């Protein structure tokens, strides 16, 4: 009876008031799923809990204390029980795509038995081999070309009606999505931040009135020269859903962006040009000038890196449904040949999402495929939960290589204390010299704040 965070609902109906069939979350329950509640709240949001308690937003460190709130965190009085556990990821070391797929489909405890049991619990017949009395044992794994086929061994003979018509578990359409947040690295092989030059000058206010209305801004461009290797071949097929910035390691700054819908392996490095954009709005006293300075740095860094790529695939259950016991919502009693594919990974549609179907199993309007409530009645909730937890356990492949980058950047434009004499600048810039240092099209300008 844990509190399931996805069944929480925030109501805005008055102090301690929930919607129909909801009851307020109490301070103990809230504390048990604090991070989940707080992550759904506004920075300084304060939300009600049962009996005069409130939970506060992340700005307040999600504290739980006595308080009055006209909005309330609520939970069903009759929740949907037995949520499918989200197990920790199943890691597959980096390797070629064949290596990765090979390890996954030959895995008895983590793949063959769980998917075999799924099909069995759904009503599919003969999900096992001839030399075993148990489901998902004596299973041959063969190739369908691009896809894999897991099916009970059929050599020799068997006892049962249509026993030679072994149900087939098919695995196809593998996808690999790199999770940027999974980043980690080894020893930072090389690191350092070097001052190559200091650009110094003056901003002068030759008027009888203090000047505060001029932006002083630096523009131009540098370049980050970088490279990244891929230890194995899976990287050829790995992509990221969204563009992201190469992570910051150390006390330097890089502006590298990894592009979405593009092969990890095709993104191996080069020269990414970066714009200089520092700006500041100084106040210069009347008839005085201020020292303005900009430090120009260069830095490099190298390390072995690693990311994880979430592995997804189509799981197609193919065989006939047992008479007097199957989960299809119309419960066919004519042992029809059946085909159904689940997408093991992110959601694509309702028909292929086990999680969606399971979570929505008490909404009759939604039961258009498998009747998960019937699987529970047959096997018990626990059995079904544990099985789906394994079927849906995240599979992740390690994506490794070496990273190396050489960068150039400016620090902030700094302003000094005023010395006696619109706003004007006196800051010498030598284009060629600057170019030699990796700083191009450099300019320093004054413009009104308007």
């Amino acid at each position: 009876e844990p509190v399931y965070p996805d069944q929480l609902r925030l109501f805005s109906l008055g102090q301690g008031v929930c919607g129909d069939k909801y009851r307020p979350v109490n301070r103990e329950e809230a504390q048990s799923v604090k991070s989940n509640i707080v992550g759904m709240m506004g920075q300084w949001q304060i939300s009600g809990l049962a009996n005069g308690w409130v939970i506060m937003g992340p700005g307040y460190n999600g504290e739980i204390k006595p308080g009055t709130a006209s909005n309330t965190w609520c939970y069903p009085t009759n929740p949907v029980t037995g949520e499918i556990p989200t197990l920790s990821a199943l890691d597959i070391p980096d390797g070629d795509e064949v290596d990765v797929q090979w390890r996954l489909v030959h895995d008895s405890a983590n793949f063959i038995k769980p998917t075999s049991y799924l099909a069995h619990y759904l009503g599919y017949a003969w999900v096992g081999g001839n030399h075993s009395q148990y489901v998902g044992e004596d299973m041959d794994v063969t190739r369908d070309g691009d896809g894999w086929v897991i099916r009970g061994n059929n050599d020799g003979g068997c006892d049962g009606y249509r026993c030679g018509d072994k149900t087939a578990i098919k695995v196809s359409n593998f996808a690999y999505n790199l999770d940027p947040d999974s980043f980690k690295h080894g020893d930072v092989t090389q690191s350092d931040r070097q001052l190559v030059k200091t650009v110094v000058g003056w901003a002068v206010n030759d008027s009888d009135t203090p000047q505060s209305g001029y932006d002083v801004t630096l523009r131009g461009d540098t370049a980050t020269n970088w490279s990244k290797t891929n230890t194995y071949g899976l990287s050829e097929k790995v992509t990221t859903k969204n563009k992201f910035k190469w992570p910051l390691v150390g006390e330097t700054e890089l502006s590298i962006e990894i592009a979405a819908n593009q092969s990890w392996a095709s993104q191996n490095g080069g020269s990414t040009t970066t714009s200089l954009s520092q700006s500041v709005r100084p106040t210069v006293p009347a008839r005085s000038k201020i020292p303005v300075k900009i430090e120009l740095y260069k830095a490099d860094i190298s390390y072995p890196y690693e990311f994880k790529a979430d592995v997804s695939y189509d799981l197609t259950l193919s065989g006939f449904l047992r008479w007097g016991g199957n989960a299809w919502y119309t419960h066919p009693d004519n042992r029809p040949n059946w085909n159904h594919t689940f997408v093991i990974g992110p959601y694509k549609d309702k028909a292929s999402s086990i999680r969606y179907q399971w979570d929505k199993r008490y909404i009759p309007g939604e039961v258009k495929w498998w009747d998960w409530n019937w699987t529970i009645q047959q096997n018990g909730l626990s059995t079904m939960q544990n099985n789906l937890a394994r079927v849906l356990r995240p599979v992740r492949a390690g994506i490794t290589g070496d990273f190396s980058a050489e960068s150039q950047f400016a620090g902030n434009i700094e302003i000094g204390a005023p010395v006696p004499l619109g706003l004007r600048l006196e800051i010498p810039l030598d284009a060629q010299e600057l170019s030699g240092l990796g700083f191009n099209n450099v300019s320093l300008s004054v413009t009104p704040a308007a």
